[PDB]
């Protein structure tokens, strides 16, 4: 029904701390709302709009609702919602979504971190040990993601971890006031003579922990 999750995955070191990646859940709205209401003008640029504004859409009270919707989706096997933790702490999110098996067996990953820990590898890593989870435990052959061209930095990410660039999605998100393009790309288990770790760690960019 739901496999690789509910699970933990990593941890792995980075130059910003030890990274790792473990349920959402019901505390974390605190550290949630104060994240995401500080990091607006960082986030809002590259984020689905709600259609509501972000000081409410983001208050503590906001999350119990969008925590239980986010698990409920996860024990019907269509969604994994991680927590990237930094040393313990919440730092961000890895969200694996629209989660398909069947002759299909794909799903996109989406990923975000708290601006004040960028520049660390945060990221990537949480995306590498996302990837290789989906490609052992969650029995998936492929996984996508979409990406505005401007996103450099999130662009970067994808780099790092071997994503391919398959096409461009015209006027494919409402993102930041308008129908955004969004590139497509995606991953195969097959690609992988190692996994995503391993070949963080291989180019310098993380440690086994
Ligand atoms: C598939 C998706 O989810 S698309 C949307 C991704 N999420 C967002 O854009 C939300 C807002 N932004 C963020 O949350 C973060 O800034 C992220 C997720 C994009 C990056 O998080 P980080 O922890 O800093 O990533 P990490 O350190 O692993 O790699 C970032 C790399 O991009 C580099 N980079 C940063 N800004 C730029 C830029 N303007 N141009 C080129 N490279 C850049 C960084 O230096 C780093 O590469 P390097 O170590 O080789 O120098």
């Amino acid at each position: 029904m739901h496999p690789g999750w509910p699970d933990t995955v990593g941890p792995l070191r980075v130059p910003a701390g030890v990274v790792g990646l473990r349920p959402v859940r019901m505390r974390d709205a605190a550290a949630w709302s104060r994240i995401r209401l500080a990091d607006q003008h960082h986030l809002e640029p590259w984020e689905p709009m709600t259609g509501m504004d972000w000081k409410v859409r983001h208050a503590v009270t906001s999350w119990p609702s969008i925590c239980s919707g986010l698990r409920a989706e996860a024990r019907h096997g269509r969604m994994l919602p991680f927590v990237i933790e930094l040393d313990g702490e919440f730092v961000g999110q890895l969200t694996i979504g629209n989660v398909t098996h069947g002759a299909l067996r794909s799903a996109w990953i989406g990923y975000w971190v708290a601006s004040s820990r960028t520049g660390g590898g945060i990221a990537t890593a949480a995306l590498a040990m996302g990837l290789d989870h989906c490609f052992t435990a969650v029995q998936l052959h492929r996984i996508e993601a979409t990406v505005r061209p401007e996103n450099t930095p999130s662009r970067a990410v994808l780099a790092h971890v071997g994503f391919r660039e398959e096409g461009l999605l015209k006027r494919y998100l409402e993102v930041d006031g308008a129908w955004r393009d969004h590139l497509l790309v995606a991953i195969t288990a097959e690609e992988l003579p190692q996994s995503a770790a391993h070949r963080l760690v291989a180019a310098g960019r993380a440690e086994w922990c």
